[PDB]
């Protein structure tokens, strides 16, 4: 059942883009026709403009992230290595969506952990986990990422404090589930959601 | 095939990278009071809206593409005719065509029954017309032509100027038809289908 996921999500994924395409362009042509004409209803209109703008670009770089992943298929390469590194590319990656979005990003209790996981498809998942978190926020609201262990498994929490469809957190658990790993998911429509992502200890 | 698909999205992620860019710059110093006199607005938003129009055309072909990648070798052919597709086709680039200054072409077509999976077709012509459309200039022709050999229907897509020509390919096979190219460098492309008859 892949294959209706797959439709799913690109039936899903039409609609939210279409949608702010289409209000900015209703919002530019209003302004650049003479409808709108108002100083301050001129302003009103292109801070929308703006802000749908951003969004699209929001959501066209998790869409690709996403289409990335699924090309990429099944292959993973383990490595030993610091999971800091790939933390630290997520830092950089999003510091500037979270000032934007009003967001607290913290990385809690990994320095000098070192595990073993396929960097560039570990960045894929926790871009789309990162993602599906920056969907469901709002200002002040705080993403946190914390490492942790168990006698036989490195742990990584994913946290935030906030058919349509399910493709993106399916293929990241696929790809979990290559690393010889686990991924659970526990929401309260309280307090917000939070991934765990086990993945076996370096041997 | 993997390398196809990875260039395919490389390629897809440059070219919406820039009018987002553009949308969001060029707006964003109108907002923020650093363009304010008005010549100088108006021809801020003169690129977002064309600009905006770009990224949609961008949007569409792409989601088009992932459609008929989804839908994999499904074929389900009908019998009905073709002028229902073509019709569509007419409506859905009836405002690009002007958008981009195109002169959309449909010869008739008898309407005598085809045999052909419209969903799939949808694609296929979806596709090789956004192809077309990346392919011409302002006053250039798209024109849609329907005929007939023996055993099969025959449809042409010529205009006078990856991935998605692989898929569709691969569909038209699936309807046991084949499709061609023929290109004179500076006069234009012509798309050739060729579906099997019903009776």
């Amino acid at each position: 059942n892949l294959d209706q996921m797959k439709k799913d999500f690109i039936a899903n994924v039409s609609h939210e883009l279409r949608t702010p395409i289409s209000l900015l362009q209703g919002y530019t042509e209003s302004i650049v026709d003479g409808i709108v004409t108002e100083p301050d209803e001129i302003k009103e209109s292109l801070a929308i403009v703006l802000d749908e703008s951003k969004r699209l670009n929001r959501l066209v770089n998790e869409l690709l992230n996403v289409a990335r992943m699924d090309a990429e298929g099944l292959s993973v390469n383990k490595e030993v290595q610091p999971i800091a590194a790939l933390l630290d590319k997520m830092k950089i990656k999003y510091r500037q969506q979270a000032d934007d979005l009003g967001l607290n990003m913290t990385f809690n209790y990994c320095k000098k952990r070192v595990w073993s996981y396929d960097m560039d498809r570990m960045d894929q998942v926790l871009t789309n986990l990162i993602d599906n978190a920056s969907r469901y926020t709002k200002p002040g609201d705080e993403i946190a990422i914390t490492c942790d262990e168990n006698e036989s498994e490195d742990i990584l929490y994913i946290k935030d404090t906030g058919q349509g469809t399910g493709l993106g957190l399916f293929i990241c658990k696929m790809i979990i589930e290559e690393h010889g790993g686990s991924i659970d998911v526990k929401s309260e429509l309280g307090k917000g959601t939070t991934f765990i992502i086990k993945l076996p200890k370096p041997e």
